[PDB]
């Protein structure tokens, strides 16, 4: 009776329900090494036939813009990820590793040798935004270094190698974080990308980087193990575009083309609701709904929606055909058994923003209780 619990074939993965763990940075992976705490956390939230997406994971030493976020670019990181994937698979869940490069959304403190973060541009995020520092204070986003096309090709290889490392750790697949003003989105958004070479200017040129990243990982591990996350309209880290809908449709067209040329469909397209922001709660609601349905209708495959969803809104999204899967973030922080609570329509427990990004392996992380 609940459409969130009708099964869904996500390529080769048979999911038993459509409630997805959205990718959430939590900063418990001390020194960028996956910790046992992550295993307990993902294990708590894993269900038989349920789909989990990990926190954004570094693809290279320049990828981070948060403290104690995990990487998957070293063999040490792969070894520790394997233990976490093992306990998630022990419960019959499917798990993808989100590959995350923040680009200009970093700080000297997070870069090797304190170097400038890399980006499409030299323009910094404005002082409207602040970066969380390792000591819990807020820092200023610095001026990034605009990389050339050889360096771009090396970042693409960082995605390729990290996708292979994810498969070696036992992940079922990876998600490309191409959203929220991070590195890929710094190429996509014409409010950021001021390049005059073949990666800037036109919409085709601005889409080159994400196309090359997706093509690289598809070639490496197979289309059916690759999800792609974008957010054509978002209020995060000055990632504006003059025509968000056309930008989204240009990206979708390239994903459709990659699928045709590879003869296989991606695992999914994951799109953030424009209402979702990092700095608080929640143009017009109809324009935002138009954008989501337009992208879904344009994409030849599985659509995951995310951002501000509740039990009722997730049911509606699946019932109306607005999405195939619904990913939940904050409610999954505070309800380890969110899937069961949604099935039972049991009351949900509140989440505590204060411990979203702290380092404690337990407090605010794995000590939210299950249903009594
Ligand atoms: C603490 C926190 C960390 C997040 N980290 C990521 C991330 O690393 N990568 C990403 O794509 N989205 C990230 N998100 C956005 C979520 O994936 C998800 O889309 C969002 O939380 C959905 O909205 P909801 O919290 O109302 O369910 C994060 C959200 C929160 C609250
Ligand atoms: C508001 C959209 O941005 C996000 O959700 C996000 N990463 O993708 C973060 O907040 C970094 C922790």
């Amino acid at each position: 009776n609940n459409p969130l619990f009708s099964p869904y074939k996500m390529g080769k993965f048979n999911l038993s329900h459509r409630v997805v763990l959205a990718p959430m940075t939590r900063c418990r992976a001390l020194n960028n090494i996956p910790q046992a705490a992550l295993g307990e956390y993902y294990e708590q939230r894993a269900t038989a036939g349920g789909f989990l997406i990990t926190e954004g994971t570094m693809i290279s030493p320049t990828s981070a813009g948060f403290p104690h976020v995990p990487g998957i670019f070293t063999k040490e990181q792969v070894r520790e990820w394997k233990k976490i994937v093992d306990v998630v698979h022990a419960k019959g869940a499917v798990i993808f590793c989100q590959l995350w490069h923040v680009g200009r959304a970093s700080h000297e403190v997070y870069q090797p040798a304190g170097a400038a973060p890399i980006s499409s541009t030299e323009k910094p995020i404005s002082n409207r935004w602040r970066i969380l520092m390792p000591d819990g204070t807020h820092g200023i986003y610095p001026k990034p270094r605009a990389i050339g096309t050889y360096e771009i090709s090396q970042v693409v290889e960082d995605y390729r190698r990290s996708a292979l490392n994810a498969i070696e750790a036992g992940f079922d697949g990876i998600e490309i974080h191409g959203a929220h003003g991070y590195l890929i989105d710094q190429f996509l958004k014409d409010g950021i990308n001021d390049r005059t070479d073949e990666y800037g200017g036109s919409l085709a040129n601005r889409c080159k980087f994400i196309t090359q990243v997706v093509q690289a990982v598809v070639s490496a591990i197979g289309a059916d193990r690759v999800g792609v996350r974008v957010s054509p309209a978002i209020d995060h880290l000055d990632a504006m575009d003059s025509n968000p809908l056309s930008l989204g449709l240009a990206v979708v067209e390239r994903l459709n083309k990659i699928q045709l040329h590879s003869g296989s469909k991606l695992a999914y397209l994951h799109v953030t609701q424009p209402r979702y922001v990092a700095y608080g709660q929640t143009g017009s609601e109809e324009e935002e709904a138009r954008l989501m349905r337009t992208l879904r209708n344009a994409y030849q495959g599985t659509f995951i929606c995310s951002g501000g969803y509740t039990r009722e809104l997730g049911i509606e999204a699946v019932a109306q055909g607005d999405a195939d899967l619904v990913s939940y973030g904050r409610l999954f922080i505070s309800n380890p058994d969110l899937v069961m609570r949604i099935k039972l329509n049991a009351p949900l427990n509140k989440y505590n923003r204060k411990t979203f990004y702290t380092q404690d392996p337990v407090v605010g992380y794995t000590d939210y209780p299950f249903l009594q």
